RNA sequence: GGUGAAAUUCUUGGAUUUAUUGAAGACUAACUACUGCGAAAGCAUUUGCCAAGGACGUUUUCAUUAAUCAAGAACGAAAGUU
C-alpha cells in the first residue's frame, strides 16, 4: 500500500513545486492528487492551468498522467490544496523533474521493501527513511553510501 | 515590467517603488478658443537687442508710379544626403 507521504509531514507548504496525477475534469476544474506527497486532493483551475489560452483541456491534461505544478493555499485542518500550472518556470520544471524522480526511486525501494516483508509502508517509513532523510537531507544519498560505505 | 492574456527583460550584488539632490539633451503641458501673426511652409517659457509688417487715425506728401504675369529669381513641412 503507497502511503505514508516522502516528506516529514503529509501536508503541503506555502510556495513548493510538486508533480501531480490527473484524476478527472469538472467544468470549474480539476480536484487531483498530489504525487509529490501522499494522496491529498486539491483544485488547479482552468484559469491557472494552461499557459496560452485554453483552447483545449483533453489535450493538455492528459487525465492519468504527470505533469508539473505549484501550491499558492493550503487547509490545514482537513486537507485541501489550491495549486497552480501556469506560474511554472522553465526552470522550475527540470528540478520538479529530478526531485520526483530521486522521490519515485526512494519510494519504490522501500514499496517493494514494504510488499516482500507484508509490513504497511507508515512504521517501515518511520523507522528507516525519516531518520535518513533527517541526516543527509534525502535517503538516496544514504542509499549511494551505503553502497560506498557503511 | 507588460499585456486581451502571456512571455522576453531587471532583481536578497537587493531591483520596483522612498526622500533629497547632481548630469545630459529634448521640449515648452495646463492657459489653448469655429482666437492671433505670417507670402506659403510655419510660429506658444521669461528678458534684452536687432531690423521688419499688417490694420486704424491723418484738412500730410508724389501724381498713375498700377493688376496679372512666359524668362528669371527668394523661401519651401517631414523624410533623405555630406
Ligand atoms: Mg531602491
Ligand atoms: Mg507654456
Ligand atoms: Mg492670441
Ligand atoms: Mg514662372
Ligand atoms: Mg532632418
Amino acid at each position: 500500500t503507497s502511503h505514508c507521504r516522502f516528506y516529514e509531514n503529509k501536508y503541503p507548504e506555502i510556495d513548493d513545486i510538486v508533480m501531480v496525477n490527473v484524476q478527472q475534469i469538472a467544468e470549474m476544474g480539476a480536484y487531483v492528487k498530489l504525487l509529490e506527497y501522499d494522496n491529498i486532493e486539491g483544485m488547479i483551475l482552468l484559469s491557472e492551468l494552461s499557459r496560452r489560452r485554453i483552447r483545449s483541456i483533453q489535450k493538455l491534461i492528459r487525465v492519468g498522467k504527470n505533469d508539473v505544478a505549484v501550491v499558492l493555499r493550503v487547509d490545514k485542518e482537513k486537507g485541501y490544496i489550491d495549486l497552480s500550472k501556469r506560474r511554472v518556470s522553465s526552470e522550475d520544471i527540470i528540478k520538479c523533474e529530478e526531485k520526483y524522480q530521486k522521490s519515485k526511486t526512494v519510494h519504490s525501494i522501500l514499496r517493494y521493501c514494504a510488499e516482500k516483508f507484508q509490513i504497511p509502508l507508515e512504521e517501515l517509513y518511520k523507522t528507516i527513511a525519516w531518520p535518513l532523510s533527517r541526516k543527509f537531507g534525502h535517503a538516496y544519498e544514504a542509499f549511494k553510501l551505503s553502497i560506498i560505505d557503511e
